[PDB]
């Protein structure tokens, strides 16, 4: 099932999402040159703020300064994703988003990295690292309850850039 | 893969949470036991166009309450999506106020098992079916998505089936 | 296996059908352009009076009107259908019929729409809307004991022909 | 799918619906049980050609009564098509009065265990079968559709089959 | 194994030894082709039971001839044993002269093919077929052993056939 | 389909009607328990050569009974068929008056089992087979259609049997 | 899986033999245009004693008049062949043999004529006649206690031969 | 061939021999129920790249004791080459002293199991597991060869997990 | 088909007839529960080359008897082959007085289970088996058909695997 | 799964080994031409000092004189071969070693020459004799308790060179 091996070509992918309040097509191929950080979440418009993904969000320049690219997704719609980006984040929204938001109603994307959670239709809080080349490098699946460090993605992302020039 | 929404036959059975009265509540089709069911999809969540054909079987349900009729909406978006979209004043677009169950169909398995999914999609068509109070389906409607559904020829079914189901056929 | 998918081309037909006291060879291709209801009905000669079905023939000006065709269908033959033709209205027989009457004998066709009840070798009273392009745009079955509305089925062939122009 | 007729065999077990008398009956094959049927298919109701084939066997049904012999008519036509049929009178093509029992076979089920329908238009070839006391299949005709059957050789036929199974052989 | 023999359909192939006149022949369908045909089979040469229902067919082929119909005899002995019985004189139970081909079918091809074969014992039923000019069945009859066949019945039905094949069905 | 005769294991059963003395008979091999039974097979009755091979094992029939063996011919002919050849004088090439059991095979299964059956023709090919007091197969003889059996040998071979079994080798 | 059929091509063979001392190939398709006899005994070296193959050898030469060749065959190799024909008849070996012994240690040959006696791996006393054609005209097969006759052999081939001419008498 | 461990499924079970405390030992991951395990995979002994990464794990372990956790380390070389590994001091590039089990996949079936296996060459990916007190796989993490892991990270993951195991989300 | 004969796993089980002692015998390896066992298989009776490899087991059989060691000869020959080659002087090639059983595996399952059948030949390779008293293959030695075995090494494989029995490694 | 046969081309083999203190390639294609023992032990740094491996490096002088490869394998990788050959061997080790030693932490090799304990990952005490032209001449495998002996393996490819030009 899952596609996603480490030193193999990362699932490619292609669908709509939420860019500057705005319905755009994300293709992996788009990204061909950069790093892209790939990360799930399960549910938008969940009772418990959303604040790792905020943190994607609002520390995106440094990742920008990087050269690396940050997509969000879930198995929400892309209309889903809008009216959850234009609830103000006082009131439990995403508010204003610096990233791309996919929408993967297919379950597609979720099936090929190997984070459905089958039973619910939703993803894990899965985070995944691309190279320039396109090949998957790392990979990060978290149980529901448990989020992702900007942090440590950072680490990871800095680590392979130095020893993709250095060994 | 396939659908198991056979006419004569028992309705596929579904079990799945929904948003009745701004609370989570759990859905089975054996809780209508005795009683006629309309289960109606519905595709997305926050659509920009309005959501009208959805909101007149809300305010009509009293109509299909004095016939002891359940009314049930679906779609393939969560519980959570359901409930933002249900606290979303209809002047705004939002549903507002329902007076039936939005079942969340995330897994897809009722839209499945109805046969009303759009693979490629994600998505319900705009499928109702009507279910008899011993769980046998009867009525099978399935619209591509352009095109709504009638309260009315809803109404009409319904009526008519429980009347044949005492007396056979009406000429 | 049933081969009616909403947004599928309709599952094919070609068969004999009573129309206007005559035997006709009719196929789906040959309404390539129009829009098209195909509806079936359980059984010729019962005791309960084909109203529904006198509706469509009755009304079938509407349709024309909207440069909509008509096909009834049963498990029946074309014998059937006649002799059921030739019998008045004021006898429970379909009097004149406006609209082709096809039968489908060797069952193909209710199998393609889905709509056939094995154990009976009848019909579900099952009505499908094709676009003209032979597209599958509405599904619509029926338990034997309940009837169809022309209305509703004006509603949704009028309905389709508009979004298929403006959208919504 | 596939012929279950064979000679010296048990025939073929059949349960359906038929017209009798002007009423709707049930007829089983162990009804007849210590009894010689002859059970004959026609392909359509409501026929041009007029069916002189079928309404011989009714009018000298008398002389199989007398040989203690039942008789079956049976096609792929619905019961009301054969009571519409029935109701018409032989002047103007119909059946009129039977004296036989008339079966309706819309499953094709009885049709195909006696291995005499034609596919392609889901109508039974001019097919008779003589079957014994014990339930054995002892004689198998079938026709091309164009080509009728003669009571005169059915009456041959099911007294040599009577005379030889207490005497043996003829000659 | 299982019998090939279906209405409307082309006739099982045959090509077997036979005797006619006296002499071993060849005998193929094909032969025939452009003609009606008929194919009948019987049990057993030699036996103690009168063989004057197949004599008939020989005796009475001057009216097949004369309708341009071709009539074979065949049976799972071999063509000696055929010239044996024809060499024996009808008042010792022989067949005596013979006007109509007798085909052998040892390897029981032909009784396979069109399903008369009786397993048990290596025997044909009494089965009776008749084939058209274009090689296609249009005819199927299988006795059980103790009764036997009319010529009067199967002139009626290769009459049948033929005015049937330029006219249709009439009254 | 398959034949079940094989050295050393229980010649293939057979039950099947035959003529002996001009009468309808059944024969089953069970019959012959504690018997050696010559079982031949033959291809046609009524063919145009002679059958004096045949014939050898009915005139010389003394000689097996001589040693408490039962000779049984055997062809897929019918019994009917058998008689009118056996009712047939020997000067007009019948079988004449035959001191042994003829077996009638139109099934075809005692051909089979004993794998001497010719499938395109549904005759059996000249086989022979000798089997022991204890219904063991001993030996097996098939020869094609042209060439015949002897007498002679299927003797010398019952008694080295018969020999064998008292005695053991050479 | 027996491929011996009358009426059918002989199931081919080709193996190792000692022939006149020597180790040599035997190949059916060497004896296209000939009548063979192919026979097959269970074991060298034996305590009873080989009569039944030293007969078919001793009177070989009936058999090259007609120009029939006469094959013998076990499953023992063609060294104890050799070993058994080196011993002297005297003390119960083959002596002289004017025909190939065939060495069959594959059981290929047993099992493709339908004589191998599997719990043993030996060869039933089986004897197959062969045409100038290939094609096998008799099947004779003896239980291990009983052997064959020359004469019987020598009247089958003869009349074989003379059947191929004439046809039947 | 197959990978085996699945988040909110029980984790891949396994019972190997391992270096602990300078000795062989037998560890069956159902030992541990009722506590969080971290299992983490390298690649080979004996590399001439600083192990700082696997010592970090084994110095700080005292942070892993004190939250009633264990940590496992993992790879596809033998208790024997181990063994030479941690007897071979820091300066020298060895591991030194370890506070943790070291474990022995020379069978290969963990990272098999696992779905950490390289399998051109029969060494394990950089995979770190966090198993919760009931043997359900809670966090998935495999990096690629170049790239080592995380201690604050690993230690913030599991303590996230064990607070959420009591509270829920914040 | 298939070899069933590996290391650390029970022996292929055999039974065959043996040429012993002026005999034929019946042999099993559960007669040999207790001790250990070498079997080692020769290609052919009667060859040309000398069998000084084979009579060397029989020669210095007291060294393995002394052992308490089963020593098992075996080829695809038969017992008749067996006693002839025996029966010969070895002057003249013959194997003369055979103080161990010689096997028959003229069925060759024995060689096909301890996988050393020349399939194209049906004759053994020169394969070499040490089983130890619980009836556990210890040791596969298989040899192409130009060379021969050793005594000496035999002893010293049989004699470490009894020390280690008992004694582990040195 | 074996492929090992006698009479048959040896199964091909191609990895990394330890020769002279550094990594190289080692293929069997290489030998062409010259007698190849391939022997497999089953761990590095037992506790059982590794006499009967050291035997074939401290008398290879004799198998070169006889113009024969020796080549040492287990499925241990070559870091850590590496390691225990720059152990010396009065501290258990392997010391100097005049024979290349191959690493098959694939199994690979092992699985081909049929020497694998699978339970373990580690290879049977097994010996094979490859001649000139790549042919399987001899087969040898010991259970893990008793070593091979020189002397014994010297007699085995003398024989085959012997009977090579003899027969």
């Amino acid at each position: 099932m899952s596609k996603a091996f480490i030193g193999k070509p990362a699932p490619d992918f292609a669908t709509k999402a939420v860019f500057d309040g705005d319905f755009v097509d994300v293709k992996l191929s788009d990204y061909k040159g950069k790093y892209v950080v790939l990360f799930f979440y399960p549910l938008d418009f969940t009772f418990v703020c959303p604040t790792e993904i905020i943190a994607f969000s609002d520390r995106f320049p440094e990742f920008k300064n990087l050269n690396v690219a940050v997509l969000a997704c879930s198995t929400d719609s892309v209309f889903s994703h809008l009216a959850w980006i234009n609830t103000p984040r006082k009131h439990g929204g995403l508010g204003d988003m610096k990233i791309p938001v996919l929408a993967d109603t297919n379950h597609q994307i979720a099936k090929d990295y190997g984070v459905l959670k089958d039973d619910e239709g939703i993803a894990y809080r899965g985070l995944f690292i691309i190279d320039p080349k396109g090949i998957l490098r790392q990979i990060t699946i978290n149980d529901l309850p448990v989020g992702r460090s900007v942090d440590e993605t950072l680490r990871l992302v800095q680590a392979f850039q130095y020893t993709d020039k250095h060994g």
